[PDB]
């Protein structure tokens, strides 16, 4: 009991297994009819653009998943329920490039294309239902786990300090091996917090964003690696919502690429799209010869 | 020769006074027009609004300045210009309180308002030409002026700094009268930038948000006004524009009072109006729980 937009997360527990089978057979249903609507997605594809090799690929990946899918028989017992979860499984890998191979085969296309609003929402669309799918695919999934704070993907007590943290050092690193060093991060207001929360689209987000503050400060300050301004991160939780603000002092975003910038890594756009589609935001304030502000909003479960 | 939206401010030099005379005859062409524009708004008020006995009184202003600017005959010489000078400060001063007449007035009118997207774009429109209107009057005024950095009312060599210091003191002086104390304001960025600009529309804009900022701060920190978070600003210039920041810990503006606070003190309404009018742009960036950030753009003069 429990939701994204339009799909619900299943929050039980059966001493017997009686939840993995009502969680199994609501799967089961809810999964072929979004990826048709996937399906249905690349069919009204300007022609030249759903031709390319590659977006036919993910196109034809779409369709074989539909086939397994509703090939799979209804789930009568445990045991199919354990056998369905293998597929879930099988597909989830079979599709974990898909954002990737999308990002190159519209690159191959980019000539022709003359709508820019129409792709847009095509990849909007796509990411954001993919997602989706993706985190009721793996939340029934995880309801298999016997894993401690967490009921399947829900994270019961999740710190966004801890999860900014190892997306901190994860992001440290990159730029380290990259530049020779990384910036210092820093965190402040709502340090403390803790609820519950989906870790996934935080997953997704923060490395980007970090990667990007971190990035613009280095590309800024090349005369002087070994001293950069910190980045500064901002945890502000309410009733409704958890804002994290991240904040580098890395020149901005100059007004010539303002809107280049959230537009398709291919990160930011994505971040965006994502930060919406669970009804929160993704705003950015760039203060040109200083550095960038940016504002990411996810409403609190419920 | 330089200019605000559709009108140009005079940057002249003459040593007989010649500039005066050019000056004198462009504002007395322009202000009778702009004038009428403003008659105009009033006459396509909702009845029941433009019925109020203060709306009324304003839209009386307005036909009044309109016929003595009208009545005054052409400038063939420097004694004409010299009493139209006269003429208009007069009317600087009867016009002084207008946007307080029109708040008032447009109170005891709450009831009868039907369309708030109407009266909302007659008072934008209202007092976003009167600020025009007035900055184009005072720069002719201020062309008789001797003053050293300034050709009338562009400061030719005008530190952001400087400009931010001078209100935080006026914002300080009320806000330790009425809370016993203050945030300390600390200024970060380009503090030492100078350049020309023209000081009015900050003038305007900055003690609103000082003082916002400020408020903010001591009504969240009732128990320790001895000791409350800085006000942080942020000066970013750039060759577009000029970038304020003003960052408060004030607990942010309420979700349920987002919308309700840019629309119509009655600061932050007028104050986005004028920004944008300018070519510029007033955004507000809300944590909950924490504080505010508020973000002043000013294009360039040029
Ligand atoms: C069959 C599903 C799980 C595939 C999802 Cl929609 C994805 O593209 O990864
Ligand atoms: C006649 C002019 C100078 C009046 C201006 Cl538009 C104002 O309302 O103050």
């Amino acid at each position: 009991v429990r939701l994204t937009p339009t799909m619900m997360l299943y929050s039980g527990r059966s001493q017997d297994g009686s939840h993995l089978l009502k969680s199994g057979r609501y799967l089961q249903q809810e999964l072929p009819v979004r990826i048709a609507h996937r399906i249905k997605g690349f069919r009204s594809l300007p022609f030249i653009i759903g031709c390319n090799p590659t977006i036919l690929h993910v196109h034809e990946l779409y369709i074989r998943a539909f086939q397994k899918l509703t090939d799979f028989p209804p789930i009568k017992d445990q045991a199919d329920e354990a056998q369905y979860c293998q597929l879930v499984r099988q597909l989830l890998d079979d599709h974990k490039d898909v954002v990737t191979l999308l990002a190159e085969g519209l690159r191959e296309s980019r000539k022709h294309i003359e709508d820019e609003k129409l792709v847009r929402y095509f990849l909007d669309k796509t990411l954001t239902s993919r997602l989706g799918i993706r985190m009721l695919a793996t939340h029934h999934l995880a309801l298999h786990e016997d894993k401690p704070d967490f009921v399947g993907i829900i994270c019961t007590r999740l710190s966004p300090k801890k999860i900014i943290e190892k997306w901190v050092d994860f992001a440290r690193r990159l730029c380290e091996h990259k530049y020779g060093n990384a910036p210092r991060v820093r965190i402040n207001g709502h340090v403390a917090a803790r609820f519950p929360f989906i870790p996934m689209p935080l997953d997704y987000i923060l490395p980007e964003l970090l990667k990007n503050a971190m990035r613009a400060t280095m590309e800024s300050h090349l005369d002087t690696p070994y001293n950069v301004p910190d980045v500064v991160i901002t945890i502000a939780n309410n009733d409704v919502d958890l804002i994290i603000r991240i904040s580098d002092r890395g020149g901005g975003i100059a007004h010539k690429d303002l809107d280049r910038v959230m537009d398709y890594g291919f990160g930011l756009p994505t971040s965006r799209a994502y930060a919406e589609y669970l009804g929160g935001s993704l705003q950015l304030q760039s203060l040109q010869g200083i550095g960038t502000d940016v504002y990411l909003r996810l409403r609190h479960i419920d």
